[PDB]
């Protein structure tokens, strides 16, 4: 259960000491804390949908996958399929969509998703390529319209910052109308490891946050596997909302929680504890 913001920031004082034994705690906690759940995810493992996962080991939980509506026709059964669950946020269920970076053979159903699930804002945590390792593939255009199956996207404007860059899109449903879906994306991730400064991400959060309006779709979160670096974000922004609300913390809890709705959100021991150093800035600053 949550604590109070007070007690929070003396326990991460305790995580921190006897060479961070705390942390690794908490972590392993966070690691095993489905094991005996026997959580299925049968779409994401069938033969059908291989080629529309990044990663072999990166799965879709069944209960909490989101699901395209079916193509009627041939090959219609798996074209429900995206590698993609619903993960919870403060105070409201299904928050956030969490999914991979697209492929090109899933460009089509990203954006579908996108259409049916009335997204309006996508986060995006990753570069394209990170020290030589393909983690993305560009899913808009860089300039003018791009055709994505019933979906058309235009670039609208690009305001660029030194940690992240912000792109606004029009898109259209040829077979619908009309929406606007804003791009926040996240260009200053280490290749290795968790940014030096929390100060940036943070900014980064409160901005892409603040983008969501009332009464729309859930928000779109991804970076390379949509785990690890979209854990960190979703913890940040759902913990800041918690505090803003009622001024405690529920770090763990939350991420246990949340761990039932997506394999390994928050992927590394490092991230975890840049959580809690982004969450101490926010409320020391």
């Amino acid at each position: 259960e949550a604590i109070p913001v007070k007690q929070f920031v003396k326990h991460i004082g305790e995580l921190y000491s006897n060479n961070q034994h705390g942390f690794s705690e908490d972590f392993e906690e966070v690691q095993r804390c489905t094991a005996d759940m026997n959580i299925t995810a049968e779409h994401s493992n069938h033969p059908e949908n291989k080629h529309k996962n990044r990663y072999i080991n990166i799965l879709a939980y069944d209960h909490s996958r989101v699901k395209l509506r079916p193509l009627p026709g041939k090959d219609s059964k798996h074209s429900d399929y995206i590698n993609a669950n619903y993960v919870d946020g403060y105070n409201k269920a299904k928050a956030y969509i969490a999914t991979q970076g697209p492929l090109k053979s899933t460009f089509e159903d990203f954006w579908r998703m996108i259409w049916e699930q009335n997204t309006g804002i996508i986060v995006m945590i990753t570069n394209l390529v990170e020290k030589g390792r393909r983690k993305c593939d560009q899913y808009w255009p860089t300039e003018n319209s791009e055709e994505y199956g019933n979906i058309i996207v235009t670039l609208k404007s690009t305001k660029i910052h030194a940690c992240y860059t912000v792109r606004r899109f029009s898109i259209r449903n040829t077979k619908v109308n009309e929406r606007v879906v804003i791009q926040y994306h996240y260009t200053q991730w280490p290749d290795m490891g968790v940014p030096e400064y929390a100060l940036p991400v943070l900014t980064f959060v409160r901005r892409s946050s603040a983008a969501r309006m009332p009464e729309t779709g859930p928000v779109l979160v991804h970076c390379s596997a949509g785990v690890g670096r979209t854990g960190t974000y979703i913890v940040i922004d759902s913990m800041l909302q918690q505090i803003k609300d009622k001024s405690t913390v529920n770090v763990l809890g939350f991420l246990k929680h949340i761990r039932t709705q997506r394999n390994y959100l928050v992927q590394t021991e490092e991230q975890y504890i840049f959580i809690h150093d982004a969450l101490l800035e926010a409320i020391l600053g």
